[PDB]
């Protein structure tokens, strides 16, 4: 209906992080008609603009409210896996931490034309940094905004840093500078613009909505990619979607000649939609009577996510009032006047904080790269599940209760060895995917050992003089949890997502049989079909995954507009 009689040069499935970048770059020269189909609504929520309101986005209407299959290995629990559902996607609902990982993470992909030396200029191009000028590792005029956090907990941030120094960890002045080792303690930069969320809707899509060659539909749930097995090769024709949920008429947006469909539905929904389109393991598609168009083993495999557990400790009675929970709420759960004023006057104070923007990368045992990320929070978890405690914190407002003053250290396996999957539980394209995070399933128990040693590291830091000055015992995991076996069980019962999720449409070299796309991001076995989102990441980098997604989208846009090629190698004689 809004696409009737229209031909598009690019159809983007999803309007999330990658999609906002592509919509911007691909519509730039005015020659090409670009359609964006987002299932969620427009990006207008105040809860998206205010970083501390991440607490309100979990388990909300702007989230997919996805739960995993029962995990036998995690005390037989379903795991919540937060995913943004609106223009800007998960960039609109995330913790805003700005990480690229290490040069070694990209070289470890071993994909031609995607080495650390290939990707660096694409990170730098995207970047405007308020605290790092132009140099080998920072750009200055890109659409992203990155800055040092504009909240500082004067006692607790300083005490964390001195405690990490007291246990002998080195500082890292810039976690995105590849001229030095990834490990160390310091401050995570944030995708914020003077303390307001700088999501990829705000930075890439919203500024160009005036473009007549760009059409963005919200409330538009893609149901499958339309693919024709005519001439003698599967050819994308366009995309089926409903603007009215499961009962809506199935509409078809149509490609112009030379048109491509680009999957931008993210590492959960892209492989889900490809399988509904006949692209996936033939046995899984047959299960639900989906005709096999491209028998591709890798689709929905290689799901990598960074699992988390935490410690938490209260402060002494005399340090009551010093935590971020005290900066945001008073003792009745009323939002502090000082926090509102600081946010509106100059974009500072507790409302600019996602809480978890100071920390460390640590090697638990002589690894080539750090296996542990620590996120320090100058406030106290009231649940061993940190995402649950954030939902609790949002619900706490106006309850007339006082949130106890304390700290948390979240431990993340940032370069995990476990993999999971995403597939189908039904033929209905509106049903939730069959989602398996696969936490703690690696053959050697490496991810569990990372988190157990993480808890020992957090206890060493909390015991050090600088922090123990403020603290008064331990709430989580608590004095009941001391042996290696007790810690493992605490981890199984409390492990939660740190919200990465990559690798379900793995990019790979020619000859790599686990790959779903080539190094041009083309889906194997289909013409005019690409994936440009977190799905394509072969091997997850350490740290949060948003900045690598924007880098991949920037480079794909350059490839599709003819501004760049990918690979590299001189022809053999
Ligand atoms: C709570 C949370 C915290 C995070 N913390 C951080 C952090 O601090 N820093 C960081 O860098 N990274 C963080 N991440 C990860 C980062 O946000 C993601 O890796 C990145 O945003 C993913 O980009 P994407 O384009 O691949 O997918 P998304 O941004 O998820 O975009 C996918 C889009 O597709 C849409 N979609 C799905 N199905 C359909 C359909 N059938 N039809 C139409 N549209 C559909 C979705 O609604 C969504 O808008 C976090 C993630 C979350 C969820
Ligand atoms: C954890 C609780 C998070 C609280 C966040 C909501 C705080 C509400 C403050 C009152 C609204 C402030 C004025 C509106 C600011 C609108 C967002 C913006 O335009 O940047
Ligand atoms: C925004 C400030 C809220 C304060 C809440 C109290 C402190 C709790 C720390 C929670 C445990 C670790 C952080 C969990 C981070 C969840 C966000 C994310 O993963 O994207």
């Amino acid at each position: 209906s809004p696409v009737a009689g229209q031909k598009y040069d690019y159809i983007l499935v999803g309007g999330g992080t990658a999609a906002c970048v592509l919509a911007n770059r691909l519509s730039a020269d005015g020659s090409k008609r670009v359609l964006v189909l987002e299932a969620g609504p427009d990006n207008t929520s105040r809860d998206v603009k205010i970083p501390a309101a991440i607490t309100r986005l979990f388990r909300s209407p702007l989230d997919w409210n996805l739960f995993s299959e029962l995990q036998e290995q995690l005390a037989e629990r379903q795991i919540y896996m937060a995913r943004g559902r609106l223009l800007g996607g998960s960039s609109a609902t995330n913790a805003t931490l700005y990480h690229r990982g290490a040069a070694g993470d990209y070289d470890a992909w071993g994909v031609e034309g995607w080495s650390s030396e290939d990707v660096l200029s694409w990170f730098v191009q995207a970047e405007t940094n308020a605290d790092f000028g132009p140099g080998a590792y920072h750009g200055s005029g890109g659409p992203m905004r990155v800055e040092n956090p504009r909240y500082t907990n004067k006692q607790l941030h300083t005490a964390f840093f001195k405690a990490a120094e007291e246990v002998g960890l080195t500082p890292n002045s810039d976690f995105n500078d590849w001229s030095h080792d990834h490990a160390g303690y310091g401050t995570f930069q944030v995708m914020q613009d003077k303390g307001t969320r700088a999501d990829m809707y705000r930075q890439y899509l919203k500024p160009v909505l005036g473009r007549r060659n760009l059409q963005v539909l919200t409330g538009a749930a893609v149901t499958k990619v339309n693919i024709d097995q005519a001439a003698g090769k599967a050819q994308a024709l366009g995309v089926e979607f409903s603007t009215d949920g499961p009962t809506g008429e199935r509409l078809s947006a149509e490609l112009a000649p030379g048109g491509e469909v680009i999957m931008c539905a993210g590492a959960v929904h892209t492989p889900f939609l490809l399988k509904h389109s006949g692209v996936g393991p033939s046995a899984e598609l047959k299960e639900f009577g989906i005709p096999v168009v491209s028998n591709l083993a890798g689709v929905g495999q290689n799901l990598q996510d960074q699992p988390a557990c935490l410690t938490a400790a209260p402060v002494k009675e005399k340090y009551d009032g010093i935590a971020i929970s005290d900066h945001i709420y008073n003792e009745k759960g009323q939002i502090r006047k000082r926090a509102i004023a600081s946010y509106l006057l100059g974009g500072r104070g507790g409302l600019t904080s996602t809480g978890c923007d100071r920390g460390a990368f640590v090697r638990t045992a002589g690894q080539a790269l750090p296996d542990l990320q620590v996120r320090f929070v100058p406030g106290m978890a009231l649940d061993p599940d940190g995402v649950s405690t954030y939902v609790r914190f949002a619900k706490f407002q106006s309850q007339g209760l006082k949130w106890p003053s304390g700290i948390t250290m979240q431990l993340i396996a940032c370069r995990p060895q476990s993999t999971g999957s995403v597939g189908l539980k039904s033929a209905d394209p509106f049903a939730p995917p069959k989602l398996s995070p696969g936490y703690l399933t690696d053959k050697d128990g490496a991810d569990l050992a990372t988190l157990r040693k993480g808890i020992h590291w957090a206890r060493d830091v909390a015991r050090s003089s600088a922090l123990s000055e403020y603290l008064d015992g331990e709430l989580f995991p608590g004095s009941g949890v001391v042996s290696d076996d007790q810690i493992d069980e605490y981890i199984r019962r409390s492990i939660h997502s740190s919200n990465a999720i990559t690798g379900t449409c793995k990019m790979g070299n020619a000859g790599d049989s686990s790959s779903v796309v080539d190094n041009q991001l083309r889906v194997h076995g289909v013409e005019g079909l690409r994936v440009v989102d977190a799905s394509v990441v072969p091997k997850i980098p350490g740290g949060q995954t948003g900045a690598p997604v924007v880098m991949i989208a920037e480079r794909a846009a350059a490839l599709l507009t003819g501004k760049a090629t990918i690979g590299a190698s001189a022809a053999a004689p």
